[PDB]
């Protein structure tokens, strides 16, 4: 089997991407944030605290003939940005782009943090990291990909995120028309439950490539590119007037700037992030200070190749017995 679904930016800045997902019978379609940095499939629901729902589409398990309470199971997750959600668990039929999993754990939110309430466009998350990170207790549950894998033509999924445009998540096949040149594969460590890999270095604009190992995660659920302070300083030093602002919470730059590109290494291959991908616009409406898309990972504890990086590439998440990651230009 295979599946193929379009993923769409939630706003003009590509702050996140949503992908329609069919849950239950008859189908209830919710727009979920596919997140290769976490491993829970959770949804706004008929059980979510009423005051914490503001415009989201909800899953109502009582209206699904295939829903079953997973008795005694609860979940609770806290994300790196400080957001969180928790609740109980149903199993139900879940389909993405024509690919169907029966008996998928659908984690129904009873509580969500303010950041989720305040974003009407995200109806929940669909985790695509390793199932060892799944938070369901007392019986840990599998991700949608883990459940689908044995049925797939090939045990892979691909992320093809657009810059200010829709893109595609494919399951079970590699679309050889979706990228240019060749795909370069690189080793993955699953020890922390992430798609963790080591970049071979970077360049800023037309500058020389610096060979240096940068361990980090491929994370579709994180907006920005978070890298070591040394690397980030070297980037922003090439932008007149750019500075790190403690009050804003990262590097800002004059909105009048033309940003340089940023290149990262994948083995001997190179992925170029155009400068425009690094512009996240005014810090507040009408401001001439703009927020940068490359930020320091210092104090996160891990480097994160988020959407800023991934949308410059066609990315293969290879879930073979020994997982790997592939990157191609596009």
């Amino acid at each position: 089997s295979t599946g193929s679904a379009t993923t769409t930016p939630i706003d003009s800045l590509d702050d996140a991407y949503i992908t329609p997902v069919q849950i239950g019978t008859p189908a209830q379609t919710l727009n979920l944030d596919f997140d290769t940095g976490s491993s829970d499939l959770w949804v706004f629901s008929s059980e979510t605290t009423a005051s914490e729902v503001d415009g989201q589409t909800i899953y109502t398990p009582s209206k699904s003939t295939t829903a079953k309470l997973l008795s005694g199971a609860t979940w609770s997750i806290s994300y790196g940005d400080g957001s969180s959600s928790s609740g109980d668990v149903y199993t139900d039929t879940v389909s993405v782009g024509g690919l169907t999993v029966t008996g998928q754990a659908v984690e129904s939110a009873k509580k969500v943090s303010s950041s989720f309430t305040e974003d009407s466009t995200i109806d929940g998350l669909l985790g695509l990291a390793f199932s060892t990170l799944n938070t369901v207790s007392p019986t840990q549950q599998k991700t949608f990909f883990d459940n689908a894998k044995a049925s797939l033509d090939s045990p892979v999924f691909t992320a093809d995120l657009g810059y200010h445009a829709p893109g595609t998540y494919n399951f079970g096949f590699i679309d050889t028309t979706a990228y240019t040149g060749s795909i370069t594969y690189t080793a993955v460590s699953t020890k922390q439950g992430f798609w963790e890999w080591t970049s071979t270095g970077y360049a800023v604009g037309s500058g020389t490539f610096k060979s240096t190992s940068i361990d980090g995660i491929a994370d579709t659920g994180t907006t920005l590119l978070y890298l070591p302070a040394t690397v980030v300083s070297a980037y922003w030093a090439q932008v007149s007037g750019a500075k790190s602002s403690s009050s804003v919470g990262g590097y800002v730059f004059p909105c009048s700037a033309t940003l340089p590109s940023f290149t990262f290494g994948v083995g001997s291959a190179r992925i170029v992030i155009p400068g425009d991908y690094i512009d996240f616009g005014p810090i507040s409406t009408g401001s001439s200070s703009c927020f940068g898309g490359i930020q320091s990972s210092a104090g996160i504890g891990i480097n994160i190749f988020g959407d800023v990086a991934l949308k410059a590439a066609f990315v293969v998440f290879n879930g073979a017995t020994t997982p790997t990651l592939g990157f191609a230009s596009k």
